[PDB]
């Protein structure tokens, strides 16, 4: 009966304490610099300390264009793209988040409500401004030149800095995390002018001699020392450490003009925000090739049937601004999309023209519990 | 007094509504017309739940027809596509009842940022104005055709988490009333020299602008699946018997040197206050202002300050500014009287041109009574 | 007879809702248009209080463009700037289903003169016409182009005092239904020769006329703060369940010195009878009439009169005459009611019929909603 | 409790028993011929008998325009101008109305349904007509002509013939009413081209050579005598003989095109009607100055907002026909506004146009307790 009331109660308690008794600690655990050319994959051993809340990962590279008189542009995702998919581990082998780059990109965005470590332009005279070029990227790159660039992505375990949901509990030694990082290379990095810009960083008609020089990354892991002990052992939130907070993305296909495309959610999970991107066969616009999106109840009722310019709106009182081109957000972080809780939902889609091998990438920010 | 277990209750209620209702939002009426035959519209709301709000979503075509002149936004532009807005409940009470740009001034206090804007970054990822969502084209040439979109938030509720002002509709059959007053081809184009207070557009080539179609799309938000308790229905009724309204009204008699006093009424709780210093048509960045203030009789003022310490006590509010513009927050101790004038809106102007005036623009709570 | 039980606690509340409630106009539509590219148009009325009446105020701006000929008043002129009017109330009844012509000479005998007119007089003091709010130049010169104003008030109460035909809609969300047709370029303007009944305008230049623009705004009166009791809100019920209407019908088939009789029907309390004698036509002021009268089936008439003296009556019910052709019947203090479908009927004994001749009937009535 | 209740049936009654008990006479009071050149100002005594209901006064003038070549034509309010101020106190000194010719005059037509003492054109051939020219004044004085003017004004004390709410008892010898008259005279009869027409009689390129030769009045009482007497003296309705029935009017400033301006109920007092005069800077325009006026109460809830014409079409239904040029009615008899049964009430202008020296006079009918 009352038997979670109380565990609920217990679990929050057991936060709390954990919050006020331990100290927050990032600290570097790895960084190595290479040529994606002779290896892209890697994967990071964070270190077993306390309760872990994620992960952030620092990336620069150079990139060259070799191409004897045409340059190259940023893609609409840019460097959101030079990690391709990252992959967590937990020290039981059990998957958390498992998602690309551009994904992660966009909820670091959505839970910051702006651009992920942007710097806002303001009217002030005192020099602040895009001082550290902290996530950066040369708009383009000419012929024959070398542009720099640096991005940031947070992985999380834990939910916030003070919701402890999803974080996770590493002092077992012998039992390893693994953090695994898929880097961009020449092949997804670049794209010619035509074709697909979803995955790379640079499209133009200089792309087939573009090349990287070298990518470097820094992981910083993010955790709490000092945990409290009381009578029992250690103060722990049981809830939150045996609760995933995971992203992940999967393609949908099947659009047909004028007909709901409707994307089910995958029951069971407490889905807290939803993405789609409307690759429409490489071609990506401002919601002109979209009726309306929504979000729909076994009863065919909509909770939020909107134009795009509304679905917009919506997503500007959150990010104060709007996501690149075909992306769209739909936040739920206060009443999670959970069937079993009012029947089957779906995220729906009716597209106003559909080309050649059009598709919705769904990306999902969800908790479910362990085992 | 019996009120701290109302309030207790009200409170309550209002967070089980919160934490058991679903919130939707759904559109209710769209339309498409031309001004030159009409630009009244009534929208009868659906009698569902608890209402919060209306988004009115407002689109236009503009045509400069001048041979050769153009047309350049007034400072409120498109904020303007909506002249007035009035509220009806079930039970034939008005809420709101004030102008499109004193209603967008307010969403924009509110939010704490210029209304559904897009703020600029150095993000190299592609974020920015992508979708357009409160647009209009800074000039529209001679011959050429501007296409403009607006967004209004009519709220009833004061916001998504505080039910004071909203209204219960799954009541009675009565219908309510959304009135809209749509900018119209004698309104929206001033010409040069003329007052660009209510206008869209202003210059050489005004006399030749029309609006070629106006359409709107009213959403309405509310809360459905409201929980039952023993008695029945759980509702926070002080939220549900208080009003949460917008309001403007206009002042005139300002003389140089002199504080010109807009004294407030008892009764309301008034959380903000805007002032809008029509100068004659001119509208100057402070420049015409010795000072403004709020003051009660007999107790001097609260906070006379210098038209740019006005405006930084503002940018903490919006982070911009909001030319002629005043904005007054009250939110956390708003203005109650109890005796009508006990306290006024001040400002002693610098310099008066001929048909100067305040607009007003007030937003306050309010018992049914 | 319970009735007198039913009618005395009807009055009374009739008598506290009108002392307690508090009278609202406002404003619930108004629009622009082209006439070539609609006329007809659905009006939704607030859901709120008890609903009285509408206000309806029209303009329009007409332009003759004919090269060199006029075209003048017809005897209606800006009382045909609607054709028709209808209203359904939220239980989808029909109340009045007529046309704006008959609409406007109730209003008129309502007030007890033209309606919304400007009475002349010798005050040195400016009053007049100064607002113009029933207005239609006379004529309008080819090439010219006139600005009229017309207002016509649809009851669904009878009067301010008495709510017999009121509606209550603070009820159900069902909508009420207010249709109203304007004139267009068909129906304005009539040619030399042509019937000029339905028309605003009729002369030489009338081929050439047309509507730059019509508009219309629709005010709404109704009663709020409806006052509560125990039971609930304290309502008359008869007045409320009654029908207050205005309609219109056609007859024809009148010969010279033969007595044409409408018949009116059963069940309907008949409040005034509005004839116009459409002489194919031709609008004469009584010289193609032997008589007019209500008679009862098997007890003779009871006001077989003469043109003149006919029109004499009508003349202390709005202190002048109805246009040419047109005859009204006050009945408001005792109602034609049958009880027996044609136990009365509306004589029209013609002295001169032309070719398609014909009665246009005008009735105001009260019913029940049964 | 309902001691008030019994306090109307009372009242009411013995409003009843005088009415039908006691006698009405209308007698002179006070004639005087005089050159406004000389005096302007008049302080009639009127007789102290019975229940006073209210006075008649009658005026007649001779104007004469001694300009060289031009002529003067009658302004808006003509000779409803011949009197600018009347002030009336009863015998407890306690002033009742105090206002303007002008004001007293638009009630006076108000409370008739039509011009106040005018003759009706109709088609009879019986030579009914302006006969005996009770208010009148020639359209136009030509460059040395002399014109003859006759102006009535009905000043009230009770409300009505049969209600006496506002009457005054004057049976106490040695203490005196007084009704002063304030008339025109060559400054104030008499507008330049260009001038505000206000509050002249002429105005015309005529104006400096203009002078009346006299004014003459003749007031009238009109009272109840042989008040019936019973068992504890004079029945009398004591709620109406301590009551007051006044007129009186201001100005209010600060107009500004396209902003309602609201003028507020001065609380307390029952307002039965109310005239807004707009004196658009000396011009008095019909109408298209204004786009809408209206009633509101605290609650900016509006009873009649209405555009100009639908406004003066509730007018026409009150008076048969228009009141001059700029000059708004507002009929609340029926349910006089009251502040203090629905919070603060105000009557709204919102002008189209506004020029320089604008304002809106308002005139006030209204019921108020006396002490």
């Amino acid at each position: 009966a009352l038997r979670n009331q109380q565990a609920m109660a217990a679990n929050l308690q057991a936060r709390q304490i954990v919050l006020q008794q331990s100290y927050p600690v990032i600290q570097q655990v790895e960084t190595q610099t290479f040529d994606p050319a002779n290896r892209s994959v890697f994967d990071v051993t964070p270190a077993n300390v306390g309760i872990v809340k994620g992960f952030l990962v620092k990336v620069t590279a150079a990139i060259t264009n070799n191409h004897a008189t045409e340059a190259v542009a940023l893609t609409d995702f840019g460097p959101a793209n030079l990690v391709q998919r990252v992959i967590y581990y937990d020290p039981d082998n059990q998957r958390h988040t498992e998602t690309s780059g551009w994904h992660l990109h966009f909820v670091n965005t959505a839970k910051q409500g702006a651009p992920f470590l942007s710097s806002m332009v303001t009217d002030s005279p005192i020099k602040y401004g895009d001082v550290m070029n902290v996530i950066d990227a040369p708009a383009t790159i000419a012929a024959g030149a070398t542009g720099e660039l640096t991005m940031y992505y947070w992985v999380p375990l834990a939910y916030s800095e003070t919701d402890l949901t999803g974080a996770v509990l590493a002092n077992v030694p012998q039992s390893k995390q693994r953090l695994k990082l898929e880097f961009a290379n020449n092949n997804t990095a670049f794209a010619a002018v035509g074709a697909n810009p979803l995955e790379a960083i640079y499209q133009g008609a200089g792309a087939a001699d573009c090349e990287f020089e070298e990518i470097s990354y820094t992981v910083y892991q993010s955790y709490l020392d000092q945990l409290p002990v009381g009578q029992n052992g250690y103060i722990l939130p049981l809830i939150d450490l045996s609760t995933l907070y995971n992203l992940e993305n999967s393609a949908q296909a099947g659009l047909t003009p004028n007909v709901d495309f409707v994307v089910q959610y995958a029951n069971l999970y407490r889905y807290l925000s939803t993405i789609a991107v409307f690759d429409n066969g490489g071609s990506f616009n401002a919601g002109t090739d979209i009726n309306y999106l929504s979000q729909r109840t076994a009863n065919f009722s909509d909770t939020r049937k909107l134009d795009p310019k509304t679905w917009a709106a919506q997503t500007r009182r959150r990010i104060a601004t709007d996501f690149p081109k075909g992306v769209y957000y739909c936040d739920n972080r206060d009443k999670p999309i959970y069937t079993l809780q009012y029947g089957n939902v779906g995220f729906v889609v009716n597209p106003k023209t559909v080309n050649q091998n059009a598709r919705l990438l769904m990306g999902y920010e969800y908790f479910t519990s362990r085992t």
